[PDB]
RNA sequence: AAGUGUUUAAGGGCGCAUGGUGGAUGCCUUGGCACUGGGAGCCGAUGAAGGACGUAGGAGGCUGCGAUAAGCCUCGGGGAGCUGUCAACCGAGCGUUGAUCCGAGGAUGUCCGAAUGGGGAAACCCGGCACGAGUGAUGUCGUGUCACCAGGCGCUGAAUAUAUAGGCGUCUGGGGGGAACGCGGGGAAGUGAAACAUCUCAGUACCCGUAGGAAGAGAAAACAAAAUGUGAUUCCGUG
RNA sequence: CUGCUGUGAAUCUGCCGGGACCACCCGGUAAGCCUGAAUACUUCCCAGUGACCGAUAGCGGAUUAGUACCGUGAGGGAAUGGUGAAAAGUACCCCGGGAGGGGAGUGAAAGAGUACCUGAAACCGUGCGCUUACAAUCCGUCAGAGCCCUCGACGUGUCGUGGGGUGAUGGCGUGCCUUUUGAAGAAUGAGCCUGCGAGUCAGGGACAUGUCGCGAGGUUAACCCGGGUGGGGUAGCCGC
RNA sequence: UCUACCCAUGGCCAGGGUGAAGCGCGGGUAAGACCGCGUGGAGGCCCGAACCCACUUAGGUUGAAGACUGAGGGGAUGAGCUGUGGGUAGGGGUGAAAGGCCAAUCAAACUCCGUGAUAGCUGGUUCUCCCCGAAAUGCAUUUAGGUGCAGCGUCGCAUG
RNA sequence: GGCAGCCAACGUGUUGGCUGGGUAGGGGAGCGUCCUGCAUCCGGUGAAGCCGCCGAGUGAUCGAGUGGUGGAGGGUGUGGGAGUGAGAAUGCAGGCAUGAGUAGCGAUUAGGCAAGUGAGAACCUUGCCCGCCGAAAGACCAAGGGUUCCUGGGCCAGGCCAGUCCGCCCAGGGUGAGUCGGGACCUAAGGCGAGGCCGACAGGCGUAGUCGAUGGACAACGGGUUGAUAUUCCCGUACC
RNA sequence: UACCGGGGUAAGCCUGUAGGGAGUCAGAUAGGUAAAUCCGUCUGGCAUAUAUCCUGAGAGGUGAUGCAUAGCCGAGUGAGGCGAAUUCGGUGAUCCUAUGCUGCCGAGAAAAGCCUCUAGCGAGGACAUACACGGCCCGUACCCCAAACCAACACAGGUGGUCAGGUAGAGAAUACUAAGGCGUACGAGUGAACUAUGGUUAAGGAACUCGGCAAAAUGCCCCCGUAACUUCGGGAGAAGGGGGACCCACAUGGCGUGUAAGCCUUUACGGCCCAAGCGUGAGUGGGUGGCACAAACCAGUGAGAAGCGACUGUUUACUAAAAACACAGGUCCGUGCGAAGUCGCAAGACGAUGUAUACGGACUGACGCCUGCCCGGUGCUGGAAGGUUAAGAGGACCCG
RNA sequence: AAUUCCUUGUCGGGUAAGUUCCGACCUGCACGAAUGGCGUAACGACUUCUCAACUGUCUCAACCAUAGACUCGGCGAAAUUGCACUACGAGUAAAGAUGCUCGUUACGCGCGGCAGGACGAAAAGACCCCGGGACCUUCACUACAACUUGGUAUUGGUGC
RNA sequence: UGUCGCUCAACGGAUAAAAGGUACCCCGGGGAUAACAGGCUGAUCUUCCCCAAGAGUCCAUAUCGACGGGAUGGUUUGGCACCUCGAUGUCGGCUCGUCGCAUCCUGGGGCUGGAGCAGGUCCCAAGGGUUGGGCUGUUCGCCCAUUAAAGCGGCACGCGAGCUGGGUUUAGAACGUCGUGAGACAGUUCGGUCUCUAUCCGCCGCGCGCGUCAGAAGCUUGAGGAAACCUGUCCCUAGUACGAGAGGACCGGGACGGACGAACCUCUGGUAUACCAGUUGUCCCACCAGGGGCACGGCUGGAUAGCCACGUUCGGACAG
């Protein structure tokens, strides 16, 4: 009995590692913000 | 007496007649796809591309707009109906003294975003200075302005003498985004070779730096072959 | 021609090219810069076209679509169009708690009722006819009794150049596909229906073979001029 | 955000045993060594809940559950367990070392792209009829279930 | 007695002789589908599609032969062009069978009766009993969730049965702080990082700084009140 | 006389008890990136006091004529009014004094804040009382061991912290139970087989089986009594055995606590003693009852010997927990210091704010007795007399 | 012997009976000294053998209760599936037949049960072979990083 | 033009240039190809036979039968590679069986180098029976007590959609050995997931329907099936037959058992969830007394009926 699932939430852990604002900090993550954008992605980061 | 002999359908099968389910088929379309001829080929610190939150007399989505919030002003068009739409229903109003609507130019344009007063988990937290408003005063509220770097111009010139590095002040720029096309750099592998390393795939995919409306190239230290030759570059057809 | 690392000249008798190199001729004048047109492309805007698609097609997206939903994230990523000309969308009555239905209305039609054009098949019912509980069945086929229905002529049913439905009973009879020397095979694949799903296209390409034009000649490429599919264009190419 | 290890900062460990060093006193001695009796409360110490494990067994095995449940079992002041916040990333990480683990996937994660990768291999390839109609041999082969040429089919032309 | 291929014989297409099992495979000739140039014809006096009847051809198949359904296009001839034919790929999408009215309906506590509500009650409400947890199955939080909370209404989806009930559906309402938990205070690990150093470019590190609680500092307690908030509102008494 | 329910009330502000912690004044100084009356350091004088001061549980007073409450009125929508007593003891924390104290080795954040010192500001300024005022932003509903979070489900799994009633009991175990909360969402029947989960069993007692797998057994407290061997700690709860209930007496006893009275004094939040009252074992003697006195639940099986590993630990999340890994201990090799090693293209970083008694790598693996022979092969270390050997130099001779 | 092939070696012990176990012998297929040798108190959910106690493990099984199973009401799946009014024997066949031959047996339809067959279901056999991958090794090949040699540039002066 | 340079010898000559491991394994394929079972074959194996050289004092043939020869069977090891690699799970044990006779016991016989008892060998016979333990994963085998006897084989070496999982044969680890190494060993050692709700046939049970020439009811015949079928010891006959003695019967009678099966519950014994009693802890019924709830039916001592075996009774014939 560990049933300990991979899904544990955390909302600041998820924007440091997601959110915007590190998504930006370099070129591949603003690339990536590019990408979904040009998707047409309502949500373009966590 | 012996012998012959129909006569059940619990249920099932097959055929037909009537239905259900389902959404094929036929015929369509407010949507796509491939192209042709034009236009425009950039937008951004005067804050972009794209967003968050708000905004109509009534809940939400799409659309429009930004606390002046389905809108404000001006110049033109237009001519009887309108208050975007899903979407009506109710409740109120405007318009021949020209509404709704269409085109052009202005005004307003919260917050986030290069994001740039400082900070931050984008759209939310906290300030300096100047002017104004408001308080009995503190608190509070408007409106400007305050990142960093590069390059002009002015002042100053450490250790230290000459000086210089640097430090103040001020003006002018840059930053980010965009489907393809350009130029200059970096540069695979699957694969082919019926194995594989040279070689191929391929200077392809991808990546980095920069453009422009196109770019690059361009005005012979060129070709040619004895012809009394051609005469910048680019691009197309041949060879 | 050009990068990096060394070395390192001449100013016209100079120097650099003419596929190692040398000579002779020829061409040119490096180590400075700028330069339009012919060429490439279309996020976006305007006007059009199609021997293009027509809702499992066409964009992933005709429907809140990059939405719902999935993933921590990069990222992945659907499904859902048609009433009728007009909403005239069924007042009112009846059964029912509703749902739903039956009368009555509207409509050309409700065999068009917001579950809606047409409404196939699988699949699921009800009714009628024949058949089936002593029988061993790849499920059918060829003979065939009996019953039911129908078309002719005759008469009360009975026969025919008949036609259908069902079928007691007799003979014969080992699914389909793939793949194998050989499979009913106890080898593989298929639960069922509907829809979709595989030799296509480009190039004066190559060889062959039809066909058409011209013929010792045939033909143009780019390009130019026509709102076209037409005219022009000799560079080439292939024969000789 | 699972898991491995590390960094910073917090929390948690019922109850009951055992009795190290040190200290004190009394024996003993010339002084000691040494020996009793207290005090003391040490330890990857003992028994045992929470908590952390997963040894044996039965059940589950289209589960209640993509690893669990019942019954017993081990550790339980320590190389302990745990919260919060943080760090290391793919030929790389981390590993008290099982090639373990790195989001139910690991002898090289996942996603998109090259990309419709390549398969001498397996499967599939859809209407009809008319005429003809094989081969499973020879040679060679990084060849033996592949392929080239020959042999054997067909269509056309020629020769009869 | 019908059909076909090859060949012969003559004729302005008939007669005769021979031949016609067939996988891989070669050759020939056709059927059905869609889109089109041209020419013709049918169609609200009812096109296509679909379901039948009665018939037809050597086959793919046909019916400008006819009923029913249906509601707007279709046929034919001759040419041009194909997303042109499925039964099978453990093929794909949708619909639906078989297993089958079968297995299950998710613990280790357990329900019973009376009365009420209601169309309907084993499951809803109230009362009286019974039973279970009680280092929890009680009470209060962080994380996470996001209106699930309260009142009124609802009962065709959801709830593994039913349902008048619901954590489900609908409308309205509800969250009040100088002292609580955070910011405006402080730093840890770590992150970012003006200049800077390093690195072809992309970038890698890092100084001054500036962020970053799980820690440091810092002022409120008891009582009452709403259907739903309370160290927040109110009362009493405090503190910064 | 028996029984049931009450037998309550915070922060703050007074007061400064138990406990803990402290010497003070004077002279000199540029060590504290300038200065200092502060701090540090050095020299002198005066101190061992229940002296003085700081700190601090709690008792007591106030807060409180208030608030709250057992009950009682009527009256039911459930709101409203009235409202007694409130003493003394015992027991007792895992909470407080306590960031204390004592012990130990592994030697145990930072910054703000607060205090103080000058530098530097200064003509105005400090303190007290009264009155009138400002005190921003975010969270605050509800669930939160769960059908509201992580689990595709109204899923037997998972989820950190804070409260801890009573009787048995060592206990937060376990049994029953209070407050409070549930009966949790398919049911009703029915003696089939069979499966699962519990229960009992004549006689026998491992004959079962790969194997005592699974069950059964042992189990608590207080006494008695315990071997080989040993590293002298252990082994050890070794083994083996006896007692345990209830009533009465000893007992108006013993022990803990401690009021009245009394005694002492530094008279106060003092000290000594203490009948009563309350609580509480242990033992001894006699009796009484049962099949059974650890009464249920709870709760070691023990012994002899061998292999491996010394030991406590660690490991294949999801078939292996071990003899594998680790380990303390050992030896070798490297490393003289932005060391060696490692990460990185570099800068830089770790190693280490370490310096050979250190750090890295390798093999071995507590401890005891020990660890022989071989340097031919292949590595590693050192050497360079020979053989061979790159680019760079040279440039004979030859060829166009 | 965790090492011994022959091998259940041989002798002794334990048992009524001992291929395992304990003590020895040495004929060590094929122990041996930090891939340490031989021992070792304590320790072990390790592995092995023996004994006491205890028992449904067994001789040998019986009975009780509860949850399913079963019946009634409600809701309502799944894997599988070319067909179907799906007997047996002895044969025959791709050599193991419900489906072919000859014969035998058998009224139609269900319910509760058992698992011999349907080469039952699940999963394009993990074994083996053929073709292709991957990762690992090394005195296989060829490269590259890193390290290292000399020349030359940065790089100079005076002396021997 | 002439000629030279290749153990390119894997010699039609993939590169000028190349070895291994995988039990950590993965994918595409094959029953084109092995390991299990089936099938063919039958060398080997097995069972029997033909000839009779000899052995047996003499005497081939009571009993053995050399050298050679001919076959059966198909359970051994093989040979072959025909079904199955889009799956036919293995040894041993357990449970349940079913068939053959080449018969272990019991039954019936011939011949004996059969006096008797007890045997040897061959023929006929398959109804029933054919034990429990020690060692080993074992099959096999050896051993210990018994027995009338402790038969040999087939059925996928019967039976894992019935159970087990000790051996073997995944991944961990270790020893010896081999390999420079990764690793390897029909060498050894310790450890290591055994899934499935039964549609069809088949089998065990139980109903519904219809039929058997009207609708019903009681009692029946038995075509045809199924079950059952074992055996010992002791005492008489008899210490007789036979025999030197030792020893010791056939045939025919009687009693008492083992194992197995059936029915049954009077007895003995087991069980007992609404029986009675005792008793611990706790909570409750205000309280005492008396009771109840919960703790395995709390625990403990008993316990009629039912069910049951360890119990009771009966069976296997007798005759044709
Ligand atoms: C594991 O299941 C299957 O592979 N199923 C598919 C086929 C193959 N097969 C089978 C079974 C076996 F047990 C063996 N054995 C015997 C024991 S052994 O001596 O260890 C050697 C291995 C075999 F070779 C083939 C079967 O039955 O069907
Ligand atoms: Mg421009
Ligand atoms: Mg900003
Ligand atoms: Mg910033
Ligand atoms: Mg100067
Ligand atoms: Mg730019
Ligand atoms: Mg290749
Ligand atoms: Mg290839
Ligand atoms: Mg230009
Ligand atoms: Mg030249
Ligand atoms: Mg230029
Ligand atoms: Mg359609
Ligand atoms: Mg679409
Ligand atoms: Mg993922
Ligand atoms: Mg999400
Ligand atoms: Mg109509
Ligand atoms: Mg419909
Ligand atoms: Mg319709
Ligand atoms: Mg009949
Ligand atoms: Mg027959
Ligand atoms: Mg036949
Ligand atoms: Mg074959
Ligand atoms: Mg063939
Ligand atoms: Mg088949
Ligand atoms: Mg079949
Ligand atoms: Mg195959
Ligand atoms: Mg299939
Ligand atoms: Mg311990
Ligand atoms: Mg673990
Ligand atoms: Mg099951
Ligand atoms: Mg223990
Ligand atoms: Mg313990
Ligand atoms: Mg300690
Ligand atoms: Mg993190
Ligand atoms: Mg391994
Ligand atoms: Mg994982
Ligand atoms: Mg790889
Ligand atoms: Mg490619
Ligand atoms: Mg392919
Ligand atoms: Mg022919
Ligand atoms: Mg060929
Ligand atoms: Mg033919
Ligand atoms: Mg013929
Ligand atoms: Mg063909
Ligand atoms: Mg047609
Ligand atoms: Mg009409
Ligand atoms: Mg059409
Ligand atoms: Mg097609
Ligand atoms: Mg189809
Ligand atoms: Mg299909
Ligand atoms: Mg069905
Ligand atoms: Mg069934
Ligand atoms: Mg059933
Ligand atoms: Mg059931
Ligand atoms: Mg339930
Ligand atoms: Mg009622
Ligand atoms: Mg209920
Ligand atoms: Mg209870
Ligand atoms: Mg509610
Ligand atoms: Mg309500
Ligand atoms: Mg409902
Ligand atoms: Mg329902
Ligand atoms: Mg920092
Ligand atoms: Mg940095
Ligand atoms: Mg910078
Ligand atoms: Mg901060
Ligand atoms: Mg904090
Ligand atoms: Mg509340
Ligand atoms: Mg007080
Ligand atoms: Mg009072
Ligand atoms: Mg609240
Ligand atoms: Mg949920
Ligand atoms: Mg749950
Ligand atoms: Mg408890
Ligand atoms: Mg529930
Ligand atoms: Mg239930
Ligand atoms: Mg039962
Ligand atoms: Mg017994
Ligand atoms: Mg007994
Ligand atoms: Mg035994
Ligand atoms: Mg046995
Ligand atoms: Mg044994
Ligand atoms: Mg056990
Ligand atoms: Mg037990
Ligand atoms: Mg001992
Ligand atoms: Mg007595
Ligand atoms: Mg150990
Ligand atoms: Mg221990
Ligand atoms: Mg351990
Ligand atoms: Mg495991
Ligand atoms: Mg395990
Ligand atoms: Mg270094
Ligand atoms: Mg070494
Ligand atoms: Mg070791
Ligand atoms: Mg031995
Ligand atoms: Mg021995
Ligand atoms: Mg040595
Ligand atoms: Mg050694
Ligand atoms: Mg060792
Ligand atoms: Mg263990
Ligand atoms: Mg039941
Ligand atoms: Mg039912
Ligand atoms: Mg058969
Ligand atoms: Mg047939
Ligand atoms: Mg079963
Ligand atoms: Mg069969
Ligand atoms: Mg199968
Ligand atoms: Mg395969
Ligand atoms: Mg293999
Ligand atoms: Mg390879
Ligand atoms: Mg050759
Ligand atoms: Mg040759
Ligand atoms: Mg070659
Ligand atoms: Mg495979
Ligand atoms: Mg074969
Ligand atoms: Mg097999
Ligand atoms: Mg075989
Ligand atoms: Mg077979
Ligand atoms: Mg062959
Ligand atoms: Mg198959
Ligand atoms: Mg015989
Ligand atoms: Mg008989
Ligand atoms: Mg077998
Ligand atoms: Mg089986
Ligand atoms: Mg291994
Ligand atoms: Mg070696
Ligand atoms: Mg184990
Ligand atoms: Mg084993
Ligand atoms: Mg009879
Ligand atoms: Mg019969
Ligand atoms: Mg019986
Ligand atoms: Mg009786
Ligand atoms: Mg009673
Ligand atoms: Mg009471
Ligand atoms: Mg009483
Ligand atoms: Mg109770
Ligand atoms: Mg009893
Ligand atoms: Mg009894």
């Amino acid at each position: 009995a560990k049933g300990k699932r991979t899904f544990q939430p955390n909302n600041r852990r998820r924007a440091r590692v997601h959110g915007f604002r590190l998504r930006m900090r370099t070129r591949a993550g603003r690339a990536i913000v590019a990408n979904r954008r040009s998707k047409g992605r309502r949500a373009l980061t966590a």
